[PDB]
Order: C-alpha cells, then structure tokens, then sequence
C-alpha cells in the first residue's frame, strides 16, 4: 500500500505511470474555499489521507497518498474562476463558458493542475501549466472543458485529440512528471537504505 | 437565553443591531471560518455554522440548555452566467472588483441578477437556515463602494443601487433584511420557551 490515488473518474494515472504500482481509492471528499488551488489540493490530500488512516488501514507502514485538483483561469475575468471552473462549468456547460468568453475582448487563458501527495507527514505539490484559448467547442465533449480548450498556438481543442499530442501539452502530464521524479527519488532512497 | 452573530466586521455588526430593535439581546464573535465548497450557497452556510458552533462550545468550558450561534453567507446569481458565481461571488469580485464584475456582465445579453442572502443558526442540535431573495441588475458602480459588490446591484424597477441606499431605503427589499426578519422570528418564537 505504498502510492495510493485517488478517483473515480479518470484512467490517466494508469497511462501516466509504469514504473511504480500504485492503488485507488474512491473517498467523498470535502473541498475547501481558498485562492490557491494548491491550497485546496493539499487541505484534500491531508483530508483523504486522515479518512484512510481512520478507517481500516490504520496499523501499517509508510503510505503516499495523493490527490489532483485543475482550475481554468480566463485572462479577461482577470484569471477567474481558477479552481472554481467546475462549478462554472456546472452551471454553463463548454458551449456556455464558450459563448462568454466570445463576449470579452480576448479568449486567452491557462490551464494549471496540481498534484498533492502527503505520507503522513511531509505534504509536496506539483503544478503543471499550460497557456491557451477558449475556443468554440470542437471534438469529445464527455471530458469537461476539453473541447474549448486550444493549447499554445495551435489549431486543436484538447477534445480533438488522444493521447499522443494531449499528453505533451497536458497541464496534468506536466504536473505528474514531477511528481513521478519524487516518488521514484522516495522508493529509490528506500531501497539503498533497505 | 444567549445568541451569537459571528462576525468582526463593525458595519455589519452595527447593522444587525439596528435591525435588532432591542427586541433580543445578540452577543458578537469574530472567529474565523472556512467555507467548504458545494453546489447550495445554505450548505456552505450550515456547515460554517455548525463549525462556529464547535469552536466555541470546546473554548468556552460550558453546556448551555439553549445557545444560538448565527452565520452569515451572501451570494450573487448572474442570469447570464446561468446563476454562476452564486456563493463563489466573492472570489469573482477580488479578481475583477466591482468595476470589473458591470464590465463583464454589460457584455451578456442582459445584466439581470439574483442576490442571495443566509442565516443559519444552530443549538448544537437542530440547524435552521433562512434565504432572503431580491432579484437585480448589475450596474456600473455607484454609492458607497466599500460595502462589496452593493455598488454595482440595482434592485429591481428601482434606480439608485444598495451603495447608494439608505438603512430605511432597504428594509423589505435587501435580501439581508429578508433574511433578518425571519431569523428574528425564529429567535423570537425560541424565546417563548426560553
């Protein structure tokens, strides 16, 4: 029970990473209001973390537990909603979101996401950023805010594409790869040590 | 009996007062409080209540047979933003200010509005929660410009904003005296028990 992620929404992780195993677990956790998204994001690992301390596994060893949290922050609401885009997106959907942002007098925007992880003690964050646009919807619509979102300079929303080109311009594949290099630096510091 | 507004703001403590009339005697508390995130602007504000509650109820040493403890939650529900931010308003403002916010919603189709304002209070036992409702526009700044985003909401049919209104102007209009009024006469009806 050494990594342990949680969520029920998502298969990246699995794709993401080959060179550690890792578990998920499916908690309800209860988000906090702040400015910082990374503020957020470690309350909820702490917060997770606990709930899996409490309940069952609360005799073991050393457990690395992790949450992820993005925010979509629109250059002309002067960086709003940040972490707050899912209930904005809750309540205008893509094409919403879109059309307002057509209103202002332009559609730049980031994307950041970060990952927490806490092992009981030590709590560390990694934050993956990537400039963009709001754009149009174009392609899947089933991944939230995807298919507004137009990366850099190019001609594609993240809903018209997969894997091979999201991956490198995903604001979470950014992030995760910093936290793959810690948690490797952990196992293998580890194991010399045995 | 013994009742608790958490706050440390003197306006508003000067303001719940007058609307007090004498008619109870309100002590005051100024704790601070996070706000969780959730859909329902009256689950924020019970949660925070409930957490007020706790907070004083272990500080204090003491069981009361009755003790009130009162939260406050304000929200702004713009039409056009399909009633977003609603009780995120207030990370919406210190992005883009008042200013900022007529700008925005003057680029939607049109500027109506809905303002929330809550009271929740809570014995330790029971939560009752208390909506007051006032529909609006969002407007260019005007008035008293301290008091949030009052400087920028228009009630309905009328032409001055709450920035510039009187205590008199918003008695059976704010959407806090809406409020009071039948949080006061809860309070009142708990009073005949004593």
């Amino acid at each position: 029970l050494v990594t342990g992620n949680m969520n029920k929404k998502e298969e990246f992780l699995k794709m993401m990473d080959e060179e550690l195993n890792v578990e998920f677990v499916n908690i309800n956790l209860e988000e906090i209001q702040a400015q910082d998204i990374v503020e957020i994001n470690e309350h909820k690992v702490k917060t997770a973390y606990n709930i899996l301390k409490k309940q069952d596994n609360n005799k073991n060893k050393k457990r690395y537990v992790i949450t992820d949290d993005t925010g979509l922050f629109i250059s002309k609401l002067n960086n709003f909603p940040g972490p707050y885009i899912k209930w904005m997106q809750k309540a205008l959907g893509s094409k919403g979101i879109a059309d307002v942002v057509s209103r202002l007098d332009d559609n730049t925007c980031h994307a950041i996401c970060t990952y927490s992880v806490y092992d009981g003690k030590d709590v560390h964050s990694f934050k993956g950023i990537t400039n963009g646009k709001i754009v149009e919807p174009r392609g899947n619509n089933k991944f939230g805010w995807d298919n507004i979102f137009q990366p850099e300079s190019l001609s594609k929303t993240f809903g018209e594409m997969t894997f091979d080109e999201k991956q490198n311009l995903s604001p979470r594949f950014k992030a995760f790869v910093q936290l793959k290099e810690f948690l490797m630096n952990e196992h293998k510091k580890y194991n010399n040590e045995f």
